[PDB]
DNA sequence: TGACCAGCTGGTC
DNA sequence: TGACCAGCTGGT
């Protein structure tokens, strides 16, 4: 074993705190799909992920269903979206608002939320394209971070 | 907004302070592709990540790192667009299979490319026989990997 | 950027 | 068991 394991088994305690913390908020794996990340969103906006959902999407506490997405900006600056993008995955949340979640590494920095009238210019671009290569699928198009604080109203 | 971020804020700094680790160790984020769980693979096998969660032991040899979490589901996950492409790395590897229960690891095996070509096989003829079409997810039986691979942790 | 290159997984019949 | 249906991203 590596010399280091030490001290992950003294940080291990704290770490089984989290996840049962994010289990508490219906989050049950923090070391995938931005688990551990998605918990610090749901903890500020008042956000919930229900049991059974599609993927990383929530809903207020008045029923309203909402797509996030999260960013690691030391990395990169463009939000990823979906690897096989096209218009069947565009339905699945055309109409509901975005929760974009920006972070330096796992610390969250900011959040925005995007309506859909404000996301229309990438749902058409995607349309767009996909419509003139043949019905192709894109390749996790990027929404950048940018074009999210530009457009989006910021809630953290 | 919720009272629970007071909790949050106090577990924090371990939080980072676990992530910190990870980052010395090669591993961007712990809270994706399993990053906080192949950290764990990593301390306990004195395997490291070079700059995949593909790793190299002392002598250079390359793996293939798979984990999965016994308490959901039996098969372990390998690529959502399988095909002769992604076959074709696969086999020039060995690959280190962790078990969680949940966050808590149960034990680690190795199979040799051997030991997995059963199912290279496999998934290589019903590629062809399919018209080409890319396989999704094809999943290996934990069951399998204890039967075939050797328990190293 | 536009648009193409990648990986890490769980679920249910 | 095998076959299929899904998800979350970073990188250039």
């Amino acid at each position: 074993s590596h010399p280091d394991l030490n001290k992950l088994l003294e940080l291990w305690p704290h770490i089984q705190e989290y996840q049962d913390l994010a289990l508490k908020h219906g989050i049950n794996d923090i070391f995938q799909d931005n688990g551990g990340k998605l918990l610090q969103v749901l903890l500020i906006t008042g956000l919930t992920v229900l049991p059974g959902r599609e993927g990383n999407d929530a809903v207020d506490n008045a029923g309203q269903e909402y797509e996030l997405k999260s960013i690691n900006i030391d990395l990169t600056k463009g939000f990823s979206t979906h690897h096989h993008m096209n218009p069947v995955i565009i339905a699945k949340y055309r109409q509901v608002p975005w929760i974009f979640a920006i972070y330096r590494g796992i610390a969250i920095e900011a959040i925005y939320r995007l309506e859909p009238k404000d996301l229309e210019f990438y749902y058409d671009k995607w349309e767009r394209k996909w419509y003139s290569d043949g019905h192709k699928d894109i390749n996790n198009p990027k929404i950048p971070v940018k074009y999210v604080m530009e457009h989006g109203t910021k809630i953290y």
